[PDB]
């Protein structure tokens, strides 16, 4: 375990709410406003409205025109926002050589599942119509994010959309009955879980919890384009992943899974103090762009 993961991790202990403490949402949706990372100073962003979301395009410097990213942000489907996640998403804006589309999408518990897939898939739609080809686009996302991302695909193929060239799901909150063996197993090295209970019941509303476009781990996922899938070992989430990539080559789908060691959830979002979390987003956009030569 490099120093900068130990020393993380011991920061993300010290600052943590006890557990079982009942952390109203909007001082969850606002604590993490105020932690969030300012992006990189040469990374820019073009405020526009999608689907009636508002949204960003984020473009690091070295955009390719004509590639673009939707992507889907974290947060449990109750929080997050553009800003929550304009750095991450500026680094990946540079990895991969593309501008990405950043959308503040419906959030629970205001706007109940399936929220959130309607925004997914209308501004996957909105980018199409715009004219970007689906060969060039990519979609990926973190965490509720990035199940986000697989029930915006399935959901988009059932409505005779066209898979985009790729699909980078992050540390991906699949399946809502939150039951993988995990959650008890990774619980004790994952240093960031009766509160993704919550963030489920929120998002779910009485809707099946099995239902493909909220739990995309029990969708059919046959036609969907290459996916990779980053996790920690280190992650109540790990099982979410190696069950998605079983699931995906099952139904035909082309898909690289890699669980980086002693990572923890999202690690990505900690490139600015992390080696791995900028060296996993070099990956990320190395992906994205051998996925649009391919």
């Amino acid at each position: 375990a490099g120093p900068e993961i130990v020393k993380l991790k011991k920061i993300l202990r010290e600052k943590a709410v006890p557990p079982g403490t009942e952390v109203p949402l909007d001082v969850m949706r606002k604590g993490m406003e105020k932690v969030a990372f300012k992006a990189a100073d040469d990374i820019q962003v073009e405020q526009v409205t999608v689907a009636g979301c508002a949204a960003e395009w984020v473009r690091a410097p070295g955009c390719q025109a004509g590639k673009a990213i939707l992507y889907l942000h974290g947060g449990g489907y109750v929080m997050g926002s553009i800003n929550t996640h304009r750095s991450m998403v500026g680094e990946i804006s540079r990895a991969s050589q593309a501008a990405a589309l950043l959308l503040d999408y419906r959030l629970a518990p205001e706007h109940p599942f399936p929220a959130a897939v309607e925004d997914g898939v209308a501004a996957y739609r909105w980018l199409l119509d715009q004219g970007f080809k689906p060969q060039h686009l990519s979609i990926s996302g973190d965490s509720a994010g990035g199940g986000l991302v697989l029930a915006v695909l399935v959901s988009a193929r059932d409505q005779g959309l066209p898979m985009p060239a790729s699909a980078i799901p992050i540390s991906p909150w699949a399946d809502m009955t939150c039951t993988n063996d995990s959650f008890k197993t990774r619980a004790e090295a994952d240093p960031m879980p009766g509160g993704i209970n919550k963030m489920a019941a929120r998002y779910l509303n009485g809707a099946d919890a099995k239902h493909p476009y909220a739990s995309p781990n029990f969708a059919n996922l046959k036609g969907l384009p290459p996916l990779l899938i980053h996790v920690g070992r280190d992650e109540v989430l790990l099982d979410d992943s190696i069950k998605l990539d079983a699931k995906a080559k099952a139904d035909g789908v082309k898909s690289t899974l890699e669980i980086w060691d002693d990572m923890i959830h999202v690690w990505h979002a900690f490139h600015p103090m992390l080696p791995e979390g900028k060296q996993a987003i070099v990956r990320v956009g190395e992906f994205m762009r051998e996925q649009w030569a391919a």
